[PDB]
This record gives C-alpha cells, structure tokens and sequence, in this order.
C-alpha cells in the first residue's frame, strides 16, 4: 500500500511551483525544483523550507543529486545554460555548466562522469574538469526518438542513447535495437542484463526480445534502490509532464503491482535512499500552476 503521509506547498507563494523532486543524501530532506528556476530543501514530515537557491531562469525539469551528497544536476526548460552541476560542500556554487544539453544523468557505478543529451545526440562530461569526453551519434543507427533521453548502464561500460547501445571505452555503437515507438529511448535495468526500451525488454547479451510490457507505453520509469520495484507514468503526448497516473511492476518479472490514479496531473517522482518513501508533485489544479508534493510511505 501506499499511506499518504504529509503533503506541503511551496511556502508563502501564492501558486506553488514544484516541479520536480529528489531525496537528498539526509534522509528527511526532499530537494525540489520550481518553475521559476530555485531549488529548495524541505523537512518532508514537516513540510518546512529549511534552504533556497537560485540556480536557472526558467523551470527546473529534472534534478539529480549525487550519492556522497557532494553534487547536484539540475536542467532547465528555456534557459542558457540548460544544464549545470552544482556544489553542495560548504558554499552551493555552480562546477560546470552544459550550454546545448536539455537532461543529464551522472554515471551510475563511479559518478566521475555526466550524461548529457541533446536531440538524438550524447554528450559525456568529466564531471573535475567539465570537459566534453564524447559526443555520441551515429547516422546509420539513429532511431530519431523525440524524447530520447542517453543513459550509463550500471557499469558504466554502455550507454544507450536514442536506442542504441554503445561501448563507451572504444566510442563504437555495438547494437541499434528497431524502433517500435516514435518517442521513447529506452534504460537499463538496474540488474545490468536487460535494457527496457518502451514496451520492449530486450537480452543485453543475446539481443533477444524477452517480454513485451504494453503497460509501459509512452513512460517515463524509476526503479527503487533495492532494483524490486518499477514506477512507470505515461507522459502526456508549463504543463505536465505526465497525466494523472502511475503504474507499479515486479522489477523481477514484470508483472504490475498497482495501478495508482491520483486523479490530478503528476508532475514528478522519486523515491528515498531506504525505499521507505515516495514523493509525488501533482498540480492541485490544471493547465493554474499550484503544485503540491505528497509524500507516501511504501509499505
Ligand atoms: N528523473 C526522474 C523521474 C522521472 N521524471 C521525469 O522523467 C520527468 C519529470 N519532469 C520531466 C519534465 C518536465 C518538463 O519538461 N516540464 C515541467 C516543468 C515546466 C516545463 C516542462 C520529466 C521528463 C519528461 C520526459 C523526458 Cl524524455 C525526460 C524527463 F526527465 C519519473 C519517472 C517515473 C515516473 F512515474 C514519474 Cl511521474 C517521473
């Protein structure tokens, strides 16, 4: 089940603008992005702002903190630059900027590294010098996806991006897998063997479709920590992101747990380093921008 727990607005605006959220490092402190470019650090229980930043000039669309809590990514909807990662030691100062890059990712086994995507191209960064390591795209293989998003395996050997599969060490596209959907790109299991583009799970080494998930059309998903669960939600094709749903699936199997309609649009989701939680923005009205994060505890 999922028992509501608390629910908080941003504080002392007259329209709430969340949009996007992480758990911290600290475990009762949720970081949120607003729509007016700031971060900000709540108590989650309390639903108290304890911090704020100023970080872009438009709204914040995705946000990823580090695991040793050191570093931030943030990306933004029509700024410049559209990506940055940020310190978060003593002072919250920007490291690097990534002027062309809509959405970043830091590597997953090492984060040394960033993930940037733009269009149907990859971008990897040295996250010390900030320097462009390599551009990822291949014109042969390109799938052309509108939404694609690039992506390091858990390894950090492989990146997919805009669906295909491509060895990072040698910079050689190994595999394009076929396109069965105009949108979505695809990620890796956090098991390190299947690759969940869409509805499709193909075998990482065999190539080999393994199931196909119609549920997962048009999703964006986040695993928990422990790889168990799967949260899927259909993007709609400053409005939200998403529509008013999202879906649970087996992690191991693929088979859905729950389908959980909160009947108002989300505009985010995340889940806590002990997987005991889940956060959810949802727009209290509809596209008036007056978002709320709900906090559930995972049972
Ligand atoms: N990270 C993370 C968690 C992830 N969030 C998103 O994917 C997400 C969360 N938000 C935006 C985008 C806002 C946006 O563009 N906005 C909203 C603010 C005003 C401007 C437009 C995106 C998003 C959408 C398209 C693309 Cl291809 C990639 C994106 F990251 C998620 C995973 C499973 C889920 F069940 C849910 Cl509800 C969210």
């Amino acid at each position: 089940a999922f028992r509501p727990i608390s629910v908080f607005r941003e504080a002392n605006e007259d329209e709430s603008g969340f949009t996007c959220c992480a758990f911290s490092a600290r475990e009762r402190f949720l970081m949120l992005g607003t729509c007016t470019g700031q971060l900000k650090l709540y108590n989650v229980f309390s639903g108290q702002e304890e911090a704020s930043y100023n970080c872009h000039n438009s709204a914040i669309t995705h946000l990823e903190p580090s695991r040793d809590g050191s570093l931030l990514l943030t990306s933004a909807t029509w700024s410049q630059p559209l990506s940055a990662l940020w310190g978060m030691k003593s002072v919250f100062d920007m490291k690097h900027s990534f002027t062309e890059d809509h959405y970043v990712e830091f590597s997953k086994h090492s984060q040394d590294r960033v993930i940037g995507t733009k269009g149907d191209i990859a971008h990897i960064y040295d996250i010390q010098t900030g320097n462009k390591l390599l551009t990822l795209f291949n014109p042969d293989l390109a799938n052309n996806y509108k939404r694609n998003c690039a992506t390091f395996n858990p390894t950090d050997d492989l990146v997919l991006n805009d669906g295909v599969l491509w060895d990072v060490r040698s910079a050689q596209a190994i595999h394009k897998f076929d396109k069965f959907n105009m949108n979505i790109s695809g990620v890796f299991h956090p098991n390190g063997l299947e690759v969940i583009i869409n509805t499709e799970i193909w075998d990482l080494r065999t190539f080999h479709l393994l199931h196909t998930v119609p549920a997962l059309d048009q999703c964006r998903v986040v695993f928990n920590h422990t790889g168990t669960v799967m949260y899927g939600a259909m993007l709609q094709a400053m409005k939200s992101p998403f529509g008013s749903s999202f879906r649970t699936f087996n992690a191991t199997d693929y088979k859905p747990i729950a389908t959980i309609d909160v009947k108002r649009n989300i505009f985010d989701l995340c889940t806590d380093t002990k997987d005991c939680y889940l956060a959810v923005i949802e727009n209290q009205g509809s596209m008036n921008m007056d978002t709320v994060c709900r906090l559930y505890e995972v049972g």
